[PDB]
Parts: structure tokens; C-alpha cells; sequence
């Protein structure tokens, strides 16, 4: 015992941490479990990104406010899933508001051996008016959509219509491609727009329009504009042509009339001076 | 004496080492958690909102919201250099056929292409596309496009020869259409290739075909056509009786002119005297 | 008294020093720098680098990020900008290996509106830009494919709408515009076709049907026969079959043979008439 164990007690009261002024390990676990671990976890509220002088890059490998690199991992980078019956908005939205914006909303830069982007609308229980992909532009200065391919032996755009039913005449009103040409919806007075415009700006040796059925040629328009039709055909009007110079060329009115006039002349000549 | 009270107050009121983290242990535990200023996540981050005030708003909504208004750079980049893998990079999925919104909505103002998909040149050509579209919904068009072009096509397709040699692409086309029966047990099809219409009515050509920018064939708004070269029908062609020199003559026209000449000649024959 | 120096040494041993632990307030400061699972604002780059981390391809539960909206209103993800200009696209998907055997994006959609919907809004000034641009340099495959099963519609539906009230303003426009070009770098030409229509199975339908105000104007039928609904022209000869009906076009052979028959009959009547 002394008078100075009271010094040692005061050193402990001074130098050791009070319970009320620090978190216990259990309180710490509680508070840490409310935070996202780098190894994964479940976010139940809104996660907002608001980068601001944050070194975010445009790079298509290392950029982005979010960047997901799957180079060393199996699996998808990102999945958005819903089994909801109905809801108040789309799964994914990309939006840009300034008409000076000089980049795309979405850029896909794809190397690989399957389809870069693949959009599937599954069979509904009841048919309805909806599409896999809808495109709309209100920009008059540009094509709403552009496609450019380098196919050796295929179409740049390939469209297949497939009968949804087993019965051969169920799809008789359907088409692979349907084109409409309309006046302005709000107060338009008409339109002069064309349906299909085909050109070859460099010049092609190929057929401009080729039609087949069961793989057999039925109708074509050649590079010179001449056509070949494979069956009986009709013009509800006159057909202007060149005068024929071969047996199966269509005859003109001039050709008929000239032939008639030649025969006439020869016969009238024989009539005016036959003797018995 | 009464210092055993003071000792018991310290044993009661002071924190035990075993029951609290050191500063060093705290750093370790904090470094495992994501800083608001950024970090690297190495596991799955799952979003499971549930009565969480998530909105549909195309500016402030989303379980994730990225606003790039005040920042340079991309909002999001998904990248892979992997040789092969077990699934697509991004997937959107909706399971109920009553679902009444889109999987993806792009709302774009700007002066370049809103969405831009590029398939790069492979080492070896293969059957794969930039964009593949499939619908099993018979009540709707698989794809729809609407544009308001002053002087362009709503859809522009260009085919470009992949090779220097002029004939290499002789089996290619800009647009290729096929019309097929149902794959599982179908008995045939009556579907059409191309259906063009103007529901309001157009003064324009329905089909206009050029080569090197010079008109070669067209179909006009009335259905009449102009062909720019020798042509063939493997069959009969029905026309109207000609009323001008270069109109094609009908069988009736030929026969009536033959009959008129006949009549005139037989009349002169039956009635001349010597 | 005397031996409580053991009890003091047990306190010096067992109790935490102030200097070696964070106060509650220091802890709050450090925790407030970290993201709460209930939400918050990230201001730097969030990087995902999974590496033997059990990430799956599943279109319901996979992904380094997975968003399930089954139990919640709202969008899964929103990317927005009101910026004037910037240095790159909002969203980017990129794959580098030409052996890569999956898609960049897969949309598996059931529902009753459009799966993917791309809208280019009206700009202040017309310009050359599109809602959707597609480009392939793969010669072995079609740049784009579409398959549909429509009962009574087109698989691809294209509408051109006049941007202006005046009827002739859009006279150079088209619903579909096709070009056929040689290779840009040193190409010697092309033999590619414009439009190729086929039915591999065989169709009873018209191959090409053109209407104006819903009335048939021109068509090509399943057999290749055409019907044109107005005055028409060939700048050249037209080969046809010899006519066997009144309105069939007459051939040169038909004209010549009928001329020769009449000739024969007349010369015969001439060499044998008597008065
Ligand atoms: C159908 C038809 O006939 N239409 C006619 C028009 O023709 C069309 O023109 C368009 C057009 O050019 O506007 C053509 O589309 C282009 O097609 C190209 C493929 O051949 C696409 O690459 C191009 O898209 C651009 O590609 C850039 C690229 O090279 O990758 C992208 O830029 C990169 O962006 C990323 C992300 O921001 C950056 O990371 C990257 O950078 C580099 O990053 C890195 C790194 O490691 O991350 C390293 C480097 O050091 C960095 O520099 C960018 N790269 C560069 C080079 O800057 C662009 O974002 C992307 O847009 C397509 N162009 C567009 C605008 O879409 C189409 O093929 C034609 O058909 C014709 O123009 C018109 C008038 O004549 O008439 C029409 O009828
Ligand atoms: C090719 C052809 O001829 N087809 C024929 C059919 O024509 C096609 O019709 C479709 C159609 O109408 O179904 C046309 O597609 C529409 O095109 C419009 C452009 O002209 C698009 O805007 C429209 O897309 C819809 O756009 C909505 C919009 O109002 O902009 C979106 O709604 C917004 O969604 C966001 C995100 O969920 C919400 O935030 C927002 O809300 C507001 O939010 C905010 C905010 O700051 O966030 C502020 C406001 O206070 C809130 O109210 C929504 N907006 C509002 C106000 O509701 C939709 O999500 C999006 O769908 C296109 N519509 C569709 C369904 O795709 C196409 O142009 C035509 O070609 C024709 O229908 C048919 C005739 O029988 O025949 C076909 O052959
Ligand atoms: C237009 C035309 O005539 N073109 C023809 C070609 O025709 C086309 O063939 C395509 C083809 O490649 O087969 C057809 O596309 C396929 O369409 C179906 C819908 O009918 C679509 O489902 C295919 O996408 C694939 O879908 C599967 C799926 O089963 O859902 C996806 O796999 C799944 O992935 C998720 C996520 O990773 C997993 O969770 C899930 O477990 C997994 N499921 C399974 C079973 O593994 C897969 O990712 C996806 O590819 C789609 N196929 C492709 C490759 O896109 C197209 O409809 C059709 O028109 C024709 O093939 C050729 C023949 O020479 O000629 C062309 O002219
Ligand atoms: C109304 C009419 O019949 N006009 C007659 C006129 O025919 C028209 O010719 C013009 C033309 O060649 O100038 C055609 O305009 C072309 O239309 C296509 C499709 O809409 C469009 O792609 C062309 O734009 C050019 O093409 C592209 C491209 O990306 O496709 C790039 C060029 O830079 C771009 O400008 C467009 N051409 C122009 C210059 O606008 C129109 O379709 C025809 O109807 C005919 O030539 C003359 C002489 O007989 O008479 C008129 O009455
Ligand atoms: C088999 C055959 O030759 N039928 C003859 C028939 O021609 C058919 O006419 C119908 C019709 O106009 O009623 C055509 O059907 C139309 O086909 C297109 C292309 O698939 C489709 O877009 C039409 O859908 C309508 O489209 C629109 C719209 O504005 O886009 C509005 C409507 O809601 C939508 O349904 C579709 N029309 C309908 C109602 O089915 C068909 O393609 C032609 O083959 C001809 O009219 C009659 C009389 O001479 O004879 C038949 O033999
Ligand atoms: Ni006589």
C-alpha cells in the first residue's frame, strides 16, 4: 500500500478507453454489415453515380463510371431480370437530352463468332401488336436506320417470314417486308415519297431485283433495266415499245400499219393492170 | 480501504481489449468495404429493391442511376478480352407475356447515331451478324421503323464488295428475303415477299431502280412501269388496243386491220370493169 | 492493502488504450465514407474484376451485377446525361477476341409492348444521324437478320412519314434506300444484287405487291407473271409468245403470217376471176 497507488489508478482512468465512448466489436459488426463488402453483397436501395472531376474515361476497355471487366472470369457482366406482371417503366433506360450531344447512347464494339446483339420476343399466350425492335426518328436530315455489310454470298439484311401455323393459307396476308408511305400526321396535305429506291453508285453487273419461288427464277430486273417475267402478264393500259426486228418481238402499231400499207400498194398495183 | 471501489469502477467502466477493435483491426475491416470515392468489387453485386422508392423516371430513376451531366466519360463500360465464355456480356430478361414495358428504352437527342453496333473483321469469315432479331409473336411485326426523311430512305442498306475483284460478290444482295413454312410440320405458306402501300396516297414512284445513278426501271404511282432495255415475257402479255404509233399492237388490232384491207380489196375485185 | 499491484497490472494488461482505438465519432467518420446497402452516392469509378468469383451466365441470377426488379416498381437501370458534348458513348459493350462465342447483348423478352425501343427525338436542326447504325466487316454472314411469324403483317414494317405539311416536300425521300458499292479501298467493281426475293418452301402468295391508297397497282405473282395497272414503256424490244386471245400483244411473226395469208388469198382470187 501507499499514498501513490492513487497515481496508478489515475493513470488508468486517464489512459484507458471508456466503454461508452467506443464501439464494442459487436456494435462494429452491426455497423460494418450495413456496408457493402468488396467481395459482394445485396443492395436494397438506389445506388446513384454522380461523378464530378473523378477521372472517368471514355475508354472502351478501362473507362466508365462503372467498368466491368470479365477477361478473367466466366459469366455475364450484367443481368437485369424481371418476372413482374406489369410495372411503371422499362428495365434499362439510356437518355441524352441536348441535341449537341456528340456521342451515341450505346456503342457495341464486337469481335466474335456469334451474333453481337440478339433480341428475342418469345411466344405470348395470346398474339398482340408488339415487336422485338421498334425504331423511330423525328430527324428529317438522316436515315432513321443504316446498315452496311460486306457479304460474299448473302444478303446484307436477311429477312425471313415463317408461317406461324401448319395450314398453308393461314399467312396469306403476311409479308416479309411491308412498306407504308404517309403524310404528316398533324395536318399534312399529302406526300410524294417513294417506296423502294435501289441504286449502285459505283455500278453493278448484278440483277437489281431477283425473284424466285421454290429456288427457281420467276422474275428479274437486270443491270440495264430490262426485265424478264416467267409467265402470262397484263398491262391495264398501252405498252410503248420499239419497232420489232425479230419474230417474237411485240409488234408496234406503226409496224402493223406499214405492213398493211405495203400489201395494199402491191395489190392495188396488180389490180389496176391485170389482163385476162 | 475504499480504493477497492475505484478499482471496481475501472473494471466496470473501461473497455476490454478483447471486446473492441484496435485502430489497425478497424482499418483492415474498413478496407474490405466500398468507399463512396471508388473501389474494385470482386464478387457479385446484387440489386433487390423491395419497397425502396425506385422510380421509372428516365432521368432520376433506376435501382442504379448514373448521371453523367457534370462529368466526362462513359456511364458504363462492359469489356472482355476473354477467348471464349459461358454467356453474353449483358442480358435483359422479362418472363411474363403481360409485361407492359420495354426491356430497353433509348431516348436520344444528339447529332450522331443513337445506338451503334459494329461487328469487326474476323480472322476467318463465319456465319454471324451484328444484329439478330427473332419474334414468335404472330400478332405483330418483329421490327418496326419509322422516319421522317426529307430526301433519304427511312432505312438505308448498303452492300459493299468485301473483295477487290468485281465478280467476287455475285451471289450477294443488299436485301435478301425468304418465305418459309412452319419448321415443325408445316404444310406450306401463302405469305408475300414485299408489300408496298401508301395508306394516305403518294405522288411518288413506288419502286425506282438506278445503276450508276441513271434510271433503269421504275413503277409509278399509278402502277405503270418503265423498263430501260430489252425485256421478255415467257407467256402472253395482255394490253389495251394501241392508239399511237409505238404502242404494242393487239391480236384484235392486227385482225381488224387485216379484215379492213380484205374488205376493200374484195370490193374492188367484185366491181371493176374492162 | 499491499497486493493489489496484481489487480492494477491486470487492468494495464486487459483494458484498451485510448490511443489504440477509434472513438465512436472517429468510427462514424470512417463508416460515412463507405456505401450503405440501403443506398448512397458513388462519386468515383466503381470497377468490377471478378476472378474465380462464381459469376454465372444465368439470365435470371447471373452477372457480376444482377438487378432483380421482380418485387419492385421502377427501372432496373438508368443512364442519363444533359451534357452538351462529351468524349464517349454513354454505354459501351466491347469484346476483343474473334473466337468470342457469346453475344455482347442478349434480350430475352416476354411482354406486350416493344422489347427494345430506340427513339431519336426531333433535333433543333436537321442533320445526318440515325436512331440505329449497324455495320459488319464479316463477309461470311448477314450484317442483320430478322425472323417473324406474322399472321397478317410484314416481318419488317417500314413507314416513311412526310416531315412537312406540304405534299411535295419529301419527293426525294423513300421508305427503303439501297446502294450497291465496290470495296472502298481499291475495289474494281461489284456484281452484287439489289433485292433477292425467294421462298425456299414455296409460296402461293404474290412475290411483290404494290398498292397506292390501298388499291393494287403493280404485282409480281408466284409464277413470275406481272400485272401493271397503267400505261407503261419498254425502251427496247419486248419478246412475247404468239397471241391466242384478242388482247394479247401480237408478235412480228403473227403480223407477218397474217399478211402473207391475206396475200395468198387475194392473189388466188385475182388469177381466177372472170367477167
Ligand atoms: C448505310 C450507308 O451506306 N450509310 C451512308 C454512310 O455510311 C456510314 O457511315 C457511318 C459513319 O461513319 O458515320 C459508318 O459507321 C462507322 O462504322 C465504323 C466501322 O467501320 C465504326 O467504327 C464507326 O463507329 C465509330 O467507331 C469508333 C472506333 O473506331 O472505334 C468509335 O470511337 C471509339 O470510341 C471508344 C469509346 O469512346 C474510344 O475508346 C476509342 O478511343 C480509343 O480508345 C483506345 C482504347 O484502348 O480504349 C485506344 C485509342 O488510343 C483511343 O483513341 C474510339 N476510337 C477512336 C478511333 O476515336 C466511335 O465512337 C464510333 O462511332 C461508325 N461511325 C459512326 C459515327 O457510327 C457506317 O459503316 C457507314 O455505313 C455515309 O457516311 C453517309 C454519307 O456519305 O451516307 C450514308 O448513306
Ligand atoms: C412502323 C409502323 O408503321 N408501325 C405502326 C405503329 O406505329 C408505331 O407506333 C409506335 C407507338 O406509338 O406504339 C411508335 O412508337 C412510339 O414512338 C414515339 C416517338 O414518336 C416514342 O416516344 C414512343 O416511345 C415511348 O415514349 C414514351 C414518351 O412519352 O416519350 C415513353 O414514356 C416515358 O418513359 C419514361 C421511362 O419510363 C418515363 O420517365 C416517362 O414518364 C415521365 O417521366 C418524367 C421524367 O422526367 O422521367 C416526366 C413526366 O412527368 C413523366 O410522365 C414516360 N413518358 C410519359 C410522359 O409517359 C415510353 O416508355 C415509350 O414507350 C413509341 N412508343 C412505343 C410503344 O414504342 C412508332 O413511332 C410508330 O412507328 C402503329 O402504332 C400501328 C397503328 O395501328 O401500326 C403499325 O404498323
Ligand atoms: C433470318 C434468317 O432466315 N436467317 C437464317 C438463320 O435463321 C436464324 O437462326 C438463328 C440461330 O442462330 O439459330 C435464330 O436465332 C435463335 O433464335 C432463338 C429464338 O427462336 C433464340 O432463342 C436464339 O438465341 C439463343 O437463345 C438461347 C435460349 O435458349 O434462350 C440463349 O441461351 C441461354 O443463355 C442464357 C444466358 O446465358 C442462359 O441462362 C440459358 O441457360 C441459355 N439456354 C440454353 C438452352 O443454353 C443463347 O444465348 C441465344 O444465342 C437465337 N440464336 C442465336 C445464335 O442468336 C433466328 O431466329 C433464325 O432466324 C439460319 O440459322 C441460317 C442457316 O444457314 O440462315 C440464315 O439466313
Ligand atoms: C421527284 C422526282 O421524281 N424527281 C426527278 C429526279 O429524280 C429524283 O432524283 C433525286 C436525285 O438523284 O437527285 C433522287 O434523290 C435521291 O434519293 C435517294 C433516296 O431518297 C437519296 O439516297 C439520295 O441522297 C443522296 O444519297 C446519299 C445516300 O446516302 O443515299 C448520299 C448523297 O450525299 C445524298 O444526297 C437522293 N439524292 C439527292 C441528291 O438528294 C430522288 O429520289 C429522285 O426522285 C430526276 O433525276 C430528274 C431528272 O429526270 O427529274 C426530277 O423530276
Ligand atoms: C391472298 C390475296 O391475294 N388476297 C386478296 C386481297 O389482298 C390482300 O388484301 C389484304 C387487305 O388489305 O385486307 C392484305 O392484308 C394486309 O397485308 C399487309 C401486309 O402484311 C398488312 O400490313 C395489312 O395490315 C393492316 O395494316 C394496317 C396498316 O395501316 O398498316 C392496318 C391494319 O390494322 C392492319 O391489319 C393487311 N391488312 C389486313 C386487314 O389484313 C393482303 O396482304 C393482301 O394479299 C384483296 O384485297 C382481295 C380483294 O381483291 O382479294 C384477296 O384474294
Ligand atoms: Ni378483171
Amino acid at each position: 500500500q501507499k499514498e501513490e497507488t492513487n497515481s496508478k489508478i489515475t493513470k488508468l482512468e486517464s489512459s484507458k478507453a471508456d466503454k461508452s465512448a467506443v464501439y464494442s466489436k459487436a456494435e462494429s459488426k452491426i455497423e460494418l454489415d450495413k456496408k457493402l463488402s468488396l467481395t459482394g453483397g445485396i443492395v436494397t436501395g438506389q445506388l446513384q453515380f454522380k461523378p464530378n472531376k473523378s477521372g472517368i474515361k471514355p475508354s472502351s476497355s478501362v473507362g466508365g463510371a462503372i467498368n466491368i471487366d470479365m477477361s478473367k472470369s466466366e459469366g455475364a457482366a450484367m443481368v437485369m431480370y424481371t418476372n413482374k406482371d406489369t410495372t411503371d417503366g422499362p428495365l434499362m433506360i439510356l437518355r441524352s437530352d441536348k441535341d449537341t450531344f456528340d456521342q451515341s447512347a450505346q456503342f457495341v464494339d464486337y469481335s466474335g463468332k456469334t451474333n453481337a446483339v440478339n433480341i428475342v420476343m418469345r411466344q405470348p399466350s395470346a398474339p398482340n401488336f408488339s415487336s422485338a425492335l421498334n425504331i423511330t426518328s423525328a430527324n428529317e436530315g438522316g436515315s432513321a436506320m443504316q446498315i452496311r455489310g460486306v457479304e460474299k454470298a448473302l444478303g446484307t439484311l436477311k429477312i425471313t417470314h415463317e408461317n406461324p401455323n401448319v395450314e398453308a393459307k393461314y399467312d396469306e396476308n403476311a409479308a416479309a417486308l411491308s412498306i407504308d408511305i404517309v403524310k404528316k400526321q398533324k395536318g399534312g396535305k399529302g406526300t410524294a415519297a417513294q417506296g423502294i429506291y435501289i441504286n449502285s453508285t459505283s455500278g453493278t453487273a448484278g440483277k437489281m431485283l431477283r425473284i424466285r419461288n421454290k429456288n427457281e427464277d420467276k422474275f428479274y430486273v437486270g443491270p440495264d433495266g430490262g426485265f424478264h417475267s416467267g409467265a402470262n402478264s397484263t398491262v391495264a393500259g398501252n405498252l410503248t415499245v420499239k419497232d420489232p426486228t425479230s419474230g417474237k418481238h411485240a409488234a408496234t402499231k406503226d409496224y402493223v400499219d406499214e405492213k398493211i400499207a405495203e400489201l395494199k400498194k402491191l395489190i392495188l398495183k396488180k389490180l389496176e393492170h391485170h389482163h385476162h
